[PDB]
């Protein structure tokens, strides 16, 4: 408080240490009044008659929340380049959050002209759901995060949640949460808020690509001591059955015995960026490859981590198996392909199956020769495996993270799960960073001079602004490779252009021209 | 009290896109590629981190 | 878990009169390259009472002393069999089981809608909760160890 | 007083113990000026002619 | 789409998944217990098992 | 803060010692909003078609900077006369910088009439590039210095910089700097800023004729 | 030595940067992801003191 004194400082930089990097980000926010200080029941019926697949029931709250669950909220593009070009892995360790320099403004709109003035006695309520007693919405890749550019001023998003629904109706098991049922303190002028949190133990993210394929792990000079069936008939035919075996064999690497097999798969439809190569029909929902839950079909959005395309064809992408980001200024309804940025997980093709291909073939009958009678005899038949679950001896790589991608997600509190790495990429934790809720305290207008028991519905128009600072410490996994030839590194292009990539244009608009992965260095196996 | 396919915020869009149109309609050579944001009105096609058992 | 393999009989007259070593091999693909599903998941080599059958590429095959390297006869090689694990692992040359593939329904308004219960064969089954299995046996002539590939994830390496 | 400082906090919850429960409630109130700062004598005659009851 | 020749062109087709094994990122709940139901069971002594 | 209390004092004079002279200057400044809080790419093409000799590429920032890299910013004309008439040489040794008495005003322009009011809760961000990680523009003899006359009120100049260019275009080697990527603190009401610096060893200036 | 005269140093007096912190105007009551481009018109004034030995 006061002209000569502040309640907070700059705090925007990145410190690089031996095996640690500390990122600090500071932004200025604006928080309006949401829902006119009311809790409102919402459902699909309130927005027209939709399909059963899109039915929902929930509540909208007058609270707002802070979101920094994206990598660009903490790493500058140059800092991201340092991270991915020199480290085999990384993971968050602890975070520090600060709220300071609160300013509450009141707005009067009389006879057209609008006037904004300070309201020194107003308050802003902040609390953290450190016990995870509220629905968690930070793991759904929603907008409203801290802007990647530090100079941008952003709007705090409104907090809402969903519960159980039967169509547009609710059931007795549905839960209603009031955020005012959490501790409320009395504040004076000039206060600040801060808290700390420690990330639970998570595995390092694989920020590397494999220099070896799963089917090429053998010595290309030495035979195996195992045999494979190589011939079933002598050729010609009447009764020419036989059994011949052979050694494999660098010349027959396909039939060699192996200890491990590629990870699981779930077939996705293949779409070409060359529109003339696609079928002349409307297939976005019909060929979507989805999953069902309680009679509702939900798109198999990215899903299991699978290679986006086969080698030598980057023009193909799975229908809903890849993260698709929008370019700066891109609209929201029916935009062209040049307005969106489609990621591809081509690095994991060494261990994961191709998203648009079958996992393999399996036998579907018993081949048999003649034996008594004739029609009984049948040749060997095989069938395509379009979806394959986990099998012992399987290995796979998880989906890559991106500069514009999410960081963490909350593992659902269930009896069981398998490999709870979030399917959109990142670190899955049972106790992620808690949600931080914020709201302007309502200030009623002049009440009537005669008592009335009805709740007040006339408030002073107010909004608040301030600064938010988040600092995260990351642990680094160094690389000690013995590779002789130079590695692949992310780099800018020297060729001249009208604008500098990852900068502002003439109008002052910051833009990220392309997605940045983390898998540039290489390692064996 | 929550379903696996309804864990998102019903008020905020995602920063991910999904393929929404493959043809302009009519036909002879009408192939195209259109993408859209999902989207509380299109919860079915939203990207998700976990899948049913 | 299981992954169907073609069944081959040591009695050559019982096999089909056709060349099937690659065509009926049951392989997996990686980056457009097909690789044989050599032994793969540990599965029982054959059903009880028939040791003359072996999976096409589901068993370790050793060569006898002095055996050549190209197109040798069956008597020159030694085919192992994992018959001990038939108490917990599925038979390599059989389907894992059957699953329902439709909704049986009675008459109800109209007639053609009614349909009897139908089932389909499960040729490959992934890991499910509550599954138990035995790993492949080791042999005097077999390998001892192997290096787990350095990847983000693996199951039962 | 002051923007950066408050004079009170959240304090709205319930704590359940073995044989005790502690409830805390916080509300925002509004107080107008009543009776124009005057004390006024009131009676039934000021609101018409009612019954003796 | 079309590309050289005509019969090669084919529309997108999908198949039903009647049985699905464990995949990474899967979550599930175990079967409920009952007042009349069993309490425990012995895990078979085998080399491997999943979620016993 | 407050009517009865200040956050800074007069401090405008010169002290002459045996082999040292200490000069102190105090001025009042005004800092507007630059570039509407935006970073803008600038080039010669934005100002018409010039010659190759005048082509450039750079960025304009919403920041301002303090300039006192002129001798009249520290020496009065009489003090300059004392220096040059009695000494064979001189050189700077150390400097002290202070910022205080911050006042932030907000302007409303409705239906013609303009009103200016105090905004007590607003902040001003200050930092020093003590690691020389930004382009240095104080050595180009630019305007915007502290006025020689102490009574004058001056406008703080806007900070901009240039990078590599090929005509009006940029190259991959060009650098873009964001000044918000430097440490940012939270401030209360009535604060001040100050820092010290020591001049590195430099030879005496030859204030003589042969 | 600078050609325009004076003292040339590898580490001269550092640049001092100053800026008014942006104060946004009233934001809309419905969330919008675009960066705010409506701010209160502000300017600042004060005193600066520099002493050199």
């Amino acid at each position: 408080d006061g002209v000569g004194s502040s309640s907070g400082n700059w705090h925007c930089d990145s410190q690089w240490l031996g095996d640690r990097v500390i990122t600090t980000s500071t932004r200025t926010w604006a928080l309006p009044t949401y829902n006119n200080h009311l809790y409102k029941q919402i459902s699909n019926s309130t927005s027209g008659g939709s399909s059963n697949d899109n039915a929902y029931f929930g509540y909208s709250t007058p609270w707002g929340y802070f979101d920094f669950n994206r990598f660009h909220c903490h790493f500058s593009p140059r800092d991201w380049q340092r991270l991915i070009n020199n480290n085999w892995g990384f993971r968050p360790k602890r975070l520090n959050f600060k709220l300071f320099n609160i300013q509450v403004k009141e707005v009067t709109d009389n006879n057209g002209v609008k006037t904004i003035a300070n309201n020194l006695t107003s308050t802003v309520q902040v609390f953290t759901d450190s016990d995870y007693q509220l629905p968690y919405v930070l793991g759904s890749a929603h907008e409203g995060c801290l802007p990647p550019f530090p100079a941008d001023v952003f709007m705090i998003p409104q907090y809402g949640y969903l519960t159980l629904n039967d169509g547009s109706q609710a059931v007795g098991r549905s839960s209603f949460y009031c955020l005012e049922y959490f501790p409320s303190q009395m504040l004076r002028t000039g206060n600040n808020f801060q808290f700390s949190y420690e990330f639970e133990n998570v595995p390092f993210h694989s920020s590397y690509a494999h220099s070896q394929s799963l089917d090429r792990l053998m010595n290309p000079l030495i035979d195996q001591y195992l045999y494979y069936l190589s011939k079933t008939i002598n050729g010609s035919g009447q009764n020419q059955q036989t059994l011949k075996f052979s050694v494999a064999g660098p010349s027959n690497m396909a039939v060699q015995g192996r200890n491990y097999i590629p990870g699981p798969s779930y077939r996705q439809q293949r779409v070409s960026t060359t529109v003339t190569q696609n079928n002349n029909s409307e297939f976005a929902w019909p060929g979507a490859s989805s999953w069902a839950l309680n009679g509702r079909n939900s798109l198999m959005n990215p899903g299991p981590a699978m290679a986006s395309h086969k080698e030598g064809e980057d023009r193909f992408f799975p229908l809903s198996g890849s993260l698709i980001f929008g370019k700066q200024g891109t609209g929201r309804d029916n935009v062209d392909a040049d307005k969106v940025m489609i990621t591809n997980e081509e690095e994991i093709k060494t261990t994961n199956p191709v998203a648009t291909e079958s996992y393999g073939q399996v036998a579907t009958n018993h081949q048999s020769a003649q034996w008594p009678t004739s029609y009984d005899a049948a040749q060997a038949q095989t069938g395509w495996v379009q979806n394959q679950g986990i099998l012992p001896g399987m290995v796979w790589q998880d989906r890559d993270v991106y500069l514009q991608g999410p960081i963490w997600a909350k593992i659902p509190h269930t009896d069981g799960n398998f490999h709870p790495s979030p399917l959109m990429g990142g670190f899955g934790m049972k106790h992620p960073p808690p949600q931080i809720l914020i709201k302007n305290t309502p200030v009623p207008a002049d009440p009537p001079t005669a008592f009335n028991k009805d709740k007040l519905n006339s408030f002073i128009t107010q909004y608040s602004t301030g600064q938010v600072s988040v600092e995260i410490e990351w642990e680094l996994q160094k690389e000690n490779s013995k590779r002789w030839n130079p590695e692949i590194q992310y780099t800018s292009n020297y060729y001249k252009s009208n604008n500098v990539e990852f900068a502002v244009n003439t109008e002052g608009v910051y833009s990220e021209p392309r997605p940045i992965g983390t898998r540039y260095l290489t390692r064996n196996l």
